[PDB]
């Protein structure tokens, strides 16, 4: 028989109608109860619950490390990790441990709902018994996202509707699947002084310069089509000057799905002649939490570079 | 018979094997007897010279295509624009608030493929945008692409690349295709806009709040949450307390921001809604370049103008 | 207190382990089937339960007689069922139901409601929580989270979660005077496929003693031959008070009815195979006239057909 | 590249039908001349057909008209009315054995002259993609998908979409058979059909019943139906069983006992026209049994 510990670090899953309230032990009175979940069929399972429970809004790289932490300290007792986790920022969480966990080998599945698992109907109940099944009896050894019957690859998931049922959406990746080597390594990530920009028409010089003041070391720009910005010297030689001290500068497309393209380096691409790097496909989630993992190791500025525009993870497709 | 002023103002649509020729979109047509049909309206074609590449877009370049759709308004029945695909969404949006009171159609429009090569979307958007202004006349800033006609201030660049280029999430397609106008001045406005993530720091939010900027639009989580943390909300309250306009849009491809004790509300952000990225950004422009005081303007900025957002 | 819906289980996978009382026990001890927000339901199973690939027109009598027994006694109703042909079923109840005024759904399963993960469960639960909570005075369909209006419905997928479509009808929604209870009788209809150079020998095959009806599927909007072998047999039917409907062979769209006029053919519009088999099946079943007959295959009883 | 056209009939080349008006509408079309375009040629049927009165000697005479086109040319376009043109494709694609050059089925909702007609669209991508882009197999073209002719079927009874692939994803030398008009039953089984209605249904001239029954290929288990099958199957009638879904395989057992072989996941229109082509040659029923239930032409899966 399986057995998967569920760490219950936050979320609507868990709460009791009242708006929501967080009360201690719920979800393991709730579960007791419902026969499905102690099925011969389904895995033996643990709940962790977190003291304090997280809202996924106030999130914060420190609470990313804690959950890598809570797995590797249990890493070798289970067959599998279930996260429940607030929908708002989950998919960053998701991204985030896909780095942090290095030469993971079991299946992390991070779920949660709209609605409490005790109510009528909710997909609290679906989400958390399919995360349980699945990562007992179907596993994929990478960190997924688990929500309205997909698994997606949670580097590559988005919020896809601002709330319901379909909240998540991995637009540059097959799902994992529809539900119809070495040792683990984890490094220490830390929060990392990143800006996160859309370029616009007329985006002014003056505004760009203030987006790169101390202290930020990265920057991620959404820009347009297949990675194209205003050919004008204001706006590139901001960008220029940045790399040129060192920041790390990251297109990405603006687009809902598709690719930053930048080309050949001898097409002389104006982005690509100022340093800025391509992103190729990568979600906001994953390119924001791929520079704190490297921007909290010891690496220089070419070292993230080249490392950001390889595929470590399956974050990425490069061609 | 209906007639219809084309201002190509740019894009690969009217290129050859690609390199902007002049007269190169009107002679093709010419070739072209389907477009002669006598069931397609008249049209003229006026070539931006010089052409604008869509990326290169600015204010003074959506002021020249109002101004151009105003000096020639009694003149036609409809309007035609032809734009590169990156920044045609921005433009659809900026023009659907510059041309106040407008009463006839405006469709934007423009391809991956020259018109002149074989198989080309070109051929199809053109042809459509003619038809539909001149014989489904919507009389507001449209966009046509991929056989379908969006609201241009509800549009978003759905693929980077391809055949389908735009989405209007939020907001129905209009069509499957199977007072006197008045125009203010619109220039440039110093814009911070932005996306919240796990930890995002006082001092990278200071910063994008720093002089120039007049506004700052967030991309929040979810229905518009971000952190309870003083050190982010202190900084906006700030920025809201000196005249600043904080407008809060959700990072989701779709859906809308409600905002109802509401913590963010308090810090003096506004609801955009589920306004697009390109309606927020060019709806401040729109507004900044009047003479309006921060209070009119975060009203303004939460009213349904043109269509743009849904507030039930 | 709340609502009380009455529970057929007249066959089907989801009552199953064939064992009798089993779905009362099962449903005892799931905690979400006494939710307050659930109504109060009763459960009768059928002794003995049918085999929906084995359901006659007397199968239908009898489903219709029990909604007629309980009628008064529940608030609505839900009737377990095969999947192989639910859809007849939910057509022929949407006829025989005249003036209906409560829900009646009927549902089933790919799978028996006790087994993991199983869709049983899911359907069971939301067909009682929409016959209470929402209720639509039809013949209605759920599967797959989807109401279908019970006449509009046709198989999609040979098994699997998505079985259902109402090609011709959107969804109900997205999980006058009093009721008269007709009499179905079995009755000999041909159903049958047009094709390229069908012969006139084959067609008469289809037209003789007893059959009183004959259903073409027939191309596009209701094309067949322009060749005498053919329209001489149907026009021949049709003289001795054969009623023939053409229906098109497409998944989806109408009848758009001209040579089968003049041959005594009669548009099915946009029904379905399932429709208009039950709907011949209840006017026979009625000592009706083959010309009054002809009228009302054409006029919308139950909301089972467009007409322009 | 040169291209065979054969406009055997369809609203595609019409006006109502008017002698040689595609030829000279396509005079004047400079898209169609191209320099990425192939040469073709159009062969006007005399007379067109109207695709509903399509018969298998129509079938014949298309498929004859390949054959003596074959060496001529690259590849082929039958333009032909939308009521039918699953059927041709499917007709053919077992006839044309060992096929080595394109042949793509086409036509349109709209005459290819009228302003946004599909007629153009249609026309020119079939002349396209069989130059550029060869698929050696009976394919139709239609809203911009190219399917396998032989699992294809009608989707909307119109409309641009009016076919489908349900069961399949869109995409020696050449021995061309002979196929005649045969004597086959397409019939649907519902509850408590009679076995005296089955038993007409199976009567002479009939040699194959092709049943449309519930789910993966369920029949009632009463033996007034079930012996009507074994009765016609013991005197060499071929019954094949075919869902009645839109989608999906019969898997078979009650029907198998009674002689009723499976016809896998195969289109109406496919099994209909393999009965044609086996029917036409020298077989057994036999023979005919199990060669119905192998993949002949990429016309069925079976696991």
């Amino acid at each position: 028989k399986k057995s998967i510990y569920v760490a219950y670090t936050g979320g609507t899953i868990g709460m009791q109608r009242s708006g929501y309230i967080p009360v201690s032990g719920h979800l393991q009175r709730q579960l007791a109860l419902m026969p499905e979940f102690h099925d011969p069929e389904m895995p033996d399972f643990t709940i962790h619950e977190y003291a304090p429970l997280i809202d996924s809004s106030d999130m914060t790289p420190e609470d990313w490390q804690h959950i890598a932490n809570d797995i590797q300290q249990n890493y070798d007792l289970y067959d599998g990790f279930v996260i429940l986790h607030g929908t708002d920022t989950m998919a960053f969480t998701a991204s985030a441990l896909s780095f942090m966990l290095e030469n993971l080998a079991k299946p992390v599945i991070i779920t949660g709902s709209q609605i409490p698992l005790a109510e009528l109907r909710s997909d609290g109940q679906t989400n958390l018994l399919n995360a349980l099944y699945l990562a007992a009896n179907h596993p994929v050894n990478e960190v997924s996202l688990f929500f309205n019957n997909q698994l997606f690859r949670g580097n590559r998931t988005t919020k896809a509707h601002a709330d319901g049922f379909d909240a998540f959406a991995s637009p540059n990746l097959s799902v994992l699947l529809e539900a119809g080597n070495g040792p683990l390594i984890v490094h220490r990530i830390t929060p990392q002084p990143i800006g996160v920009v859309t370029i616009y028409p007329g985006i002014s010089g003056a505004v760009v310069r203030n987006f790169l003041l101390q202290p930020v070391k990265a920057l991620i720009l959404r820009s347009y089509g297949v990675g194209n910005a205003p050919q004008k010297a204001e706006l590139l030689d901001e960008l220029k000057n940045a790399s040129d001290r060192g920041i790390v500068v990251v297109n990405l497309t603006q687009s809902i799905s598709g690719s930053v393209n930048m080309g050949g380096y001898a097409t002389g691409n104006a982005l690509a002649q100022a340093g800025v790097i391509s992103g190729f496909d990568m979600t906001v989630e994953a390119a924001l939490t791929k520079l704190h993992y490297l921007l909290s190791q010891s690496l220089s500025p070419n070292e993230i570079r080249q490392l950001m525009q390889q595929n470590l993870r399956g974050e990425l497709t490069d061609t």
